[PDB]
């Protein structure tokens, strides 16, 4: 664990104290006859690193709705805000991901910062349900089924498999 | 930040959740539509690493007197006990460092785990005060003083400097 220099109030001695670990702050500096004492950051506050400071940092303001916390305000971390799952950040706030319609599928997964990116199902694949998550699905392989295609698929529906 | 797998109670889905940072524990696991929620370790408890666990570890028992804390019980660390400054650990407890008598000096600084190690002052050095900390001190250089030695030093006293 690292150290820091401190000027001792009563004697003017410059001491080398031990740092306090992340999550605590120095509640009493060392002196020439005693170790520094660390205390844990009070609720509302944090320190991210081993430090020599006498108060913990205040955590940021609560997340503005509909945003939620992906990290809490805890001893070691400020809160960290995010658009909840299924939404992404645009400018001010959060907006629901695009829903890829039937006949389209996700090409790029939506994130907390970017929207879903849809593409038309390519030939041989289909998507039969609106979804901001699912990808185009390959047709059932009628060949390796011992069957043949009774009815072709579309970008929206699987091909239908059978015989005669 | 790392992840862990969790079996979702209601659906049996095996999800990949985000870990909770050191100092917190997982107070709600992720599900397919919501992020895991971390809470900070309650007073008395700790976690040292980013983790997926549902309770923090209990801190060890208070330090047995005359031992004191060199780390507190805080969110990120169990308490850690030490013999206070000026004492070192031997077996059961703490014992005061050796005091090097006049005519001796510290050869090796005492620690929380080992005692001071004294040596007789070597020629040209002296120590005039009992101390578990101070080293033998070189005589005042009467030459580079423009003076001469009126009275030789001993292992206990400086040489005395003057003229005629």
């Amino acid at each position: 664990i690292g150290t820091y220099r401190h000027v001792d109030r009563a004697t003017g001695q410059v001491l080398t104290c031990d740092k306090c670990p992340a999550g605590t702050y120095v509640s009493e500096h060392c002196t020439n006859t005693s170790l520094r004492v660390c205390s844990s950051c009070p609720v509302g506050t944090f320190t991210r690193h081993e430090n020599g400071i006498e108060k913990c940092h205040d955590c940021s303001q609560p997340c503005p709705w509909p945003m939620i916390e992906k990290l809490p305000c805890a001893a070691l971390t400020d809160r960290e805000c995010t658009c909840p799952p299924g939404m992404f950040q645009s400018n001010a706030t959060c907006a629901p991901h695009t829903v890829c319609p039937v006949g389209w599928g996700v090409r790029k997964k939506g994130t907390e910062t970017e929207d879903v990116r849809c593409k038309q199902c390519a030939r041989g694949t289909f998507s039969d349900v609106p979804s901001s998550v699912m990808k185009c699905k390959a047709y059932t392989d009628c060949l390796s089924q011992n069957l043949v295609v009774i009815k072709p698929g579309t970008k929206e529906t699987d091909n239908v498999c059978g015989t005669l």
